[PDB]
């Protein structure tokens, strides 16, 4: 009592092997580095009492966790936050409390340039019967299946940006797939790395962003929410996305 | 108590005399309507409990009312929820629960195509020490005074579309507006409705959303944002805006 001290905040990150910019594994502590990171410690900065925190990473350091069961986790009481790029989707907001986003995410069709004629977007992608490659440990995989109504067995999980682009490169008909969804923040750094080849095809055709997911009636999650908005409004937002990622590349 | 029924939802709604179609007065029952009623409608439908509610509007009906005013209702417990286009902003988030966002906003600067040249975003409006219209009621007044440093004489409340455009037209020199401060939502409806003499200039320089807000800890809060990603992952959301909002003028 007098002489136990508080327990530290556990605190679940996504160990992810690819797009590491906006979240990834350090070397050095606090043991986790990256945009989400930086956006998570100037918010708990802000707020008017001290959070004594450890980071835990959450996978196995080959593909990217499930943020399904990251989530879950949380539920569970086995962390008491998820951190990272995590979105808010409805079957995660059911069991905790997600912060207001600190940015907005949706999901976008990627092509070929040359394919651009055939799959101009979600639509086209549906009918087509074609592979369509996703991330590991995505929501995007059973939205695809239960909003847009796509058999299964046409979802191809990819590892890494290498597996992104030989993909996507060697296409539907030589073990490859007719195009990519993912998220746009994540699809921003891809073309920017890919020398042109590949483009978004038709609107993003889902809008949403990423939280901090915190234990059902957290005051934390409250106080967190009120200090993203301060940071968006101060313009530290865009300080923090302007270290982390640029979009510009050689051919543009 | 076996007599005694449920009390029904206390349900707060600005009484908008500009852009009416987000939301306004009804003089058939429920007693509004707009986009921002349909969304939270279609969210209750949705929830696996029924909610007895009645709306109560807020606001003289000559002006558009203090929306930091409406959410302290709900804050003062005269309100159970507020409904309607409720932009989500720091001080309001520290003490009541806001639903996750049902759409994206944020300030943009509006000018005459003519002016265009000195008047190119909110920086050099910033500096030009000239009046800045905004809408009565609206949280960017202290936004522009505590984080831009604007003078508080220069911002002109202005009524509606009326003196939007009238102040717009007369300009800076001649009891008007070097430009009109608003969130892009409003923007996007008074462009269609001004004959091609006004543009956006510069970048979106906030990003926020619109938000319902419930008394801090409401368990419907927290069911009528699952409700709100499934309208969104369902596209009934968009349904909703296209019912409401045409953005096609006859100059474009
Ligand atoms: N942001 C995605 C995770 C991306 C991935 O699968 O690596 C989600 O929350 O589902
Ligand atoms: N959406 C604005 C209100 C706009 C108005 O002033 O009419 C706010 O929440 O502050």
């Amino acid at each position: 009592g007098s002489a136990m001290g508080s327990k530290p905040l556990r605190i679940g990150v996504p160990n992810r092997v690819s797009y590491t910019d906006y979240v990834s594994k350090d070397k050095n502590p606090p043991g986790v580095r990256g945009y989400c990171i930086d956006v998570f410690e100037a918010a708990i900065e802000l707020l008017p009492y001290p959070v004594p925190r450890t980071y835990i990473l959450y996978g196995d350091g080959k593909r990217n966790p499930s943020y399904d069961n990251l989530v879950n986790e949380v539920v569970a009481d086995n962390f008491d936050v998820a951190v990272g790029d995590i979105t808010i989707v409805t079957n995660r907001t059911r069991y905790v409390d997600f912060t207001q986003p600190f940015i907005e995410s949706g999901l976008v069709v990627v092509a070929p340039v040359k394919e651009a004629g055939t799959i101009e977007g979600i639509d086209s992608l549906v009918t087509s019967n074609e592979p369509i490659g996703v991330q590991d440990g995505t929501f995007a995989r059973n939205y695809l299946i239960n909003e847009l109504n796509i058999l299964p067995s046409r979802i191809v999980p990819l590892k890494d940006e290498e597996q992104y682009l030989s993909a996507l490169q060697r296409g539907p008909n030589a073990g490859g797939v007719a195009a990519i969804v993912d998220e746009l923040p994540y699809i921003e750094v891809l073309l920017t790395n890919s020398n042109c080849k590949f483009r978004t095809v038709g609107q993003e055709f889902t809008r949403t962003g990423w939280g901090f997911a915190f234990q059902r009636d957290s005051p934390l999650a409250v106080d967190m929410s009120t200090a993203i908005l301060q940071l968006s409004e101060e313009g530290e937002l865009e300080k923090i996305h302007r270290k982390w990622l640029n979009y510009k590349h050689e051919c543009s």
